[PDB]
């Protein structure tokens, strides 16, 4: 590789990705994590939250377009959307293109990273903050879902893995949490998240602890180009299976909607969803569930942990 | 990050993985490419074939099932099979899992490589050298085709990408080389290969490749696949002259595997169909791709990492 | 080691420097080079130049030191200097420090970069830029002398290892540029340069340019110090047809240094006598080397370090 | 940089070293360390302890030649030497030099590391562990010190520095362990030793305890190639001034002893003894001394501590 500048990214305990920066955009820190912005000649942009890539320009619309329409399509008639996390706001752009929506809200807790990217990352919100139907809300998601009392179509969760025994983010991935985000639904309701990467038991733990909160979980998995990953999500529901697809209904919404879409279609979102014997074992055979009392977190060796926070 | 043994990987001319090594159990040079097989703590051994990976001991099984499985299973009986590369031998493995292969005749140019393999590599070959169904022939498969008139059922090719001007190899992905294949694919034959990694914003090696198997044959699609230890997506593709390679049955795919018995960890037949359901954006790219490699143009990969054409010789 | 921005530093073949980077100061590309500037931890400010550390702020005082004052202390009273690179400015500060200094011309190609020192490296120029005594020229040196019959005391010569056959600044490292740097000097004029890595496993950098040099001039009198900075022992020489530079008296330095209220942070009088005290191997190493560059062959450094001859143009 | 197989070496907790390795030629551990022994290019064979490089096979007789004869020559005549680590076998090597030399011991604790220098680093030895002088011991430097009561004229330290808070390093590197070494000495006795390197306190911190043991204390330097740094050495003696140097005297006992030098010379030897000014002011101004009861080590930050064991 060439001399220069370059970010050591953490990706698993024995592989390490050496990225090249072209040039450094922005680099701090908030009150929260620390935050690198760089130019990259391959993926453009690239924002690094503490040690892990966040987002790449050039292929953020893979992840938000896999992240936010299987469980926008898969509803009948979103119109009142959460997104918690998502501080690009490019989950919100995504949301905000389906026409029954009239009202997202959109809960971070980082103010100040949201500020970066409202500055340093145009091409990600590409104007969303300023529509008339987003609502930016800085604060913790359980504290304003324990406050507020106002229930949604959808809610989307956009959150990092919970690596690191004192990461609060624990406290995001725990069966209550889930619990909390079920009662915001309004009946026919589903719930679409980011579940961690697929790597030979981050997913297998988030889908079997979010199956003890909601009657179907179904999990869905795409390649993220800019992280070198492969990313499991999924689709929950206590009112219908949201994998249960209809032949026509997918691409019928999409036209109806006129969603204008880069990286997916009705067949390949749906096919998303056929998941490979290996996965299906790992996803069968887990056994541990989160719990506020004893919220899960992954060691710097990547192994699935539970104890009180 | 710690300190210790690594191994510096080629990815992209912007992105390199850095492996840690927990010991290093062979390393060299043959005349074609340098090798350096190490324990790993995530992957197992690895094999690094000049300055990329080639395979992963935990996840080899998932490249190998994708690469062979679809052609073989497409085809409904496959008695002959040709193999142009796989030098560590799990190719030739899952192809003579299916009991209806009477002979599997492998071609690779590096035999010092493949002794490497049946020396270091068990957790690959498992055996299959020694088949008495297999054929290895150390040698340039272009002249190994053109100086025999045997056919076969299935043909896999499983080569690295063709980096460098001066790299011969450049001739192995040429449409002569597809139409010399062809040539030797009984009626209702099919070719499956790897056909690159699939990143768009760094390069279009899998459309090229897949380009130029459209110049040669009726019908080729494309298929994908996550492999986890190259933490990249790649790209593989069906052809044929006798039928569109992706006009499945889920239900024939299934009975296919129940019948022979193939045992396999990775894929389903549901999970093998839906491989060819890709997206807009690699649709789009594939649909738009103009590169044709050729013997008087051959293709090859730039330093950075784009497939670029030039007069041979 | 830890995660987080890093420049990938070239010091050797086998062996690369990566330092840790707090923040990104300053970065881009003048016409001559590509310059990054960065804060780091343990040096504050790091300059690199192209794939190689330029300057550190913390040891930096260091370096110049040892460029500077062995030169004009061992001149009785230098009053015309002429400076050959030295883009941060610190070369011309301590030749500045000097009061019998009564002109510094000050010679480098790069003007762009010149600026970055100015905006973003006042730690180094602290001023000198802009001391009524200097004359700040930005041009080839070797087209400026030529052009020019200005006279010095001392010179001295502020460049980086001329790496790369396409370098134009070979041309400022062959015999005819140091004797057309001679025929600048006064009568007991003396040349003082920083000459390169010394690692005499590597490459024979430093011999190469001080066999030139010796070539050029009477007496030449290799000294070296270690630059925290850098991680590697320093070459550097002093050069006369009037005297055998090395020829002291600690006496006589010591004498200087208090008569001239220079105010020194890392060399004194006995220190800088004791960096013209050299090993055996080292003086082996001078001894032997036979490479002399010149224009028509002149010497260059190879992407393995080592100092190689080839016919310009 | 080219790809391929490297090391890692940390130098400072900002800077790294990483070294290509041509072939590994042994890696594993030892029931006190990791050890790497790989080729390079460059310095030929190189051998890793831990996380730091311990010597490499061409700039090695640079650093045991300053690391023996300053002490060995300033000695008028040494008949008894006692080596403290050294496990290469090289120290040994050139303490064997010295025609006066009978009795050569050397301690070191790692007997199986000493094992992978005798098969794997003949270069560095070159037979001396079998030279009827030698005299192997493997255990702690201390124990045996306290145990034992024969006596030398010269003693030789080659130990690595006390970094890590839960390294056994730091009982090594206490005024009490000078003492013992000390009264291990036979009259007008020296002590020579490698005091960590020089960077910008490890050496002031050794030369101060050091000097609350003996009378004269004298700090010298050179930079070892292969270290990539400038590394700090010193003599210590009660009986004499050992950087008092008389003209003519040390040349005139390195041509007696017929010492085949390759990197050292009387003239150059002596040099080392000037110090620049910024570290004179390093080493004048330190003030902590380490101690049985609150023995100093370096932190991963590089800094001075001192707390008990």
């Amino acid at each position: 590789m060439d001399y220069g500048m370059y970010f050591f990214e953490h990706v698993t305990p024995y592989e390490t990705l050496v990225r090249r920066m072209e040039r450094v955009i922005a680099s701090g820190k908030t009150p929260f994590q620390d935050y690198f912005l760089f130019e990259s000649k391959g993926f453009g942009k690239v924002l690094i939250l503490d040690k892990d890539v966040q987002s790449t320009e050039r292929d953020e619309y893979i992840y938000h377009e896999t992240l936010v329409h299987p469980a926008m399509l898969t509803h009948p008639e979103p119109k009142r959307v959460l997104i918690v996390g998502g501080g690009e706001g490019a989950t919100l752009r995504e949301v905000l293109k389906h026409p029954t929506v009239e009202k997202a809200v959109m809960v971070d807790i980082d103010g100040e990273l949201v500020e970066v990217a409202k500055r340093h990352m145009p091409e990600w919100h590409q104007g969303a903050f300023d529509d008339p139907r987003a609502v930016l809300v800085i604060d913790d998601a359980r504290a304003y879902l324990e406050r507020t009392e106002e229930r949604y179509d959808v809610v989307i969760i956009d959150l990092t893995d919970p690596v690191g025994e004192d990461n609060p983010a624990r406290l995001l991935y725990t069966v209550e949490f889930y619990r909390l985000v079920k009662a915001h639904l309004n009946p026919g309701g589903v719930m679409g998240m980011q579940t961690g990467m697929i790597l030979l038991r981050v997913h297998p733990v988030v889908h079997r602890t979010v199956r003890e909160a909601f009657r179907y979980v179904r999990s869905y998995k795409n390649h993220i180009p800019g992280f070198f990953l492969n990313f499991g999500f999924l689709l929950a529901s206590d009112a219908f299976d949201p994998a249960a697809f209809s032949e026509g209904v997918i691409e019928a919404r999409i036209r109806e909607r006129n969603l204008a879409l880069r990286h997916l279609t009705a067949p390949y979102l749906e096919a998303m969803f056929v998941l490979p014997k290996d996965l299906l074992e790992a996803l069968e055979k887990e056994t541990m569930v989160s719990t506020d009392q004893n919220p899960f977190y992954v060691t710097p060796e990547g192994e699935a942990r539970q104890a009180p926070y």
